[PDB]
């Protein structure tokens, strides 16, 4: 059957990424250079030669992890691919929304690479220093740790920021509370309970400042329907209407991203292969856990691009 296109977010980022697809395609590099030009910066610099603290900076990692899937995607276009014909959904985590919307027509390369660069700015300022964190636990499910959200909330807020498959949930909010969290999921025996001290709290209540700026931001930039559907982070259905896709976009900023649930469906409607496209494997390694009989793939070099449109049919 059928092919999904799923597009990585943050923690995806690696100095080098799109550096040797900009040496073998003009597709590839255009797209670096249009980027670059739309931010009125040389971030393709901070892309292909760190520091890796510097590009790890959501203001940077959201457009240059962009950048990296749209130079993927135009090079496929090059050699072939017609989306619409051979994509039956696209989906991506949470930056990789924007990422999914670019390949899908909705927004232009230009106004995509200035939406994220705003979202990350609007992020990294949502809360002052040191107010938020994160963790990533690892055994615990849903049930659990929403549960134990409700038993730290004397300390503070503490939500649900990823569902991402494979007994994988991230926490987010104030600090204390994601703190005391972490010692709980310890203690109710996660595999894993890492604390980010220093994160923003992503996917929060917290992160309001940055839906809000979203929101004034999506409501002036040119959008169309996307070609084929978004299985947008919020709602877990095709979406393809542009007035909703804005509405969930900023829904998106302080909700939970249902990422495990995005891969079920996706699997249960028609599709057997989800690909990965830009920097990394990280979406792969989670599809892998989700679902043992789907085929997911890695596209980021010119080798899996070739093998990528073998698997399509173009
Ligand atoms: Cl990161």
């Amino acid at each position: 059957m059928g092919a999904a296109f799923t597009f990585p977010g943050q923690g995806s980022q690696l100095i080098g990424m799109g550096k040797v697809l900009t040496e073998q395609f003009v597709a590839a590099r255009m797209v670096f250079e249009e980027v670059d030009d739309a931010l009125s910066e040389k971030l393709s610099d901070i892309i292909f030669e760190g520091p890796a603290d510097v590009l790890t900076l959501t203001a940077n990692a959201q457009p240059a992890l962009m950048a990296v899937s749209m130079a993927v995607i135009r090079v496929m276009e090059q050699l072939g691919l017609n989306v619409e014909k051979k994509v039956k959904f696209v989906a991506g985590h949470s930056l990789g929304e924007y990422s999914a919307l670019c390949a899908a027509g909705t927004f232009s390369l230009t106004d995509t690479a200035r939406l994220l660069r705003i979202r990350g700015n609007a992020m990294q300022a949502a809360v002052a220093v040191g107010e938020g964190s994160m963790a990533a636990l690892i055994g615990l499910d849903e049930k659990d740790v929403e549960e134990i959200c409700e038993i730290v909330a004397e300390e503070g807020l503490c939500q649900i920021a990823n569902d991402n498959g494979g007994g994988q949930i991230v926490i987010s909010g104030e600090a204390k509370a994601v703190e005391t969290a972490v010692e709980v999921a310890s203690q109710k025996g996660a595999k894993r309970a890492v604390l980010l001290p220093v994160s923003a709290p992503f996917h929060s209540a917290l992160m309001q400042p940055a839906a809000n700026a979203m929101k004034n931001a999506l409501l002036t930039v040119n959008k169309t329907a996307p070609i084929v559907p978004l299985i947008a982070n919020v709602s877990v259905i095709p979406e393809s209407d542009p007035e909703r896709i804005v509405s969930l976009l900023v829904q998106q900023v302080t909700g939970r991203v249902r990422w495990r649930e995005t891969i079920e469906w996706i699997s249960a409607n028609g599709v057997n292969t989800l690909f990965e496209i830009g920097s990394g494997k990280v979406l792969t390694g989670l599809a892998r856990r989700i679902n043992k009989d789907i085929k997911a793939l890695t596209v980021g070099t010119a080798e899996e691009i070739e093998a990528a449109l073998r698997v399509l049919g173009v």
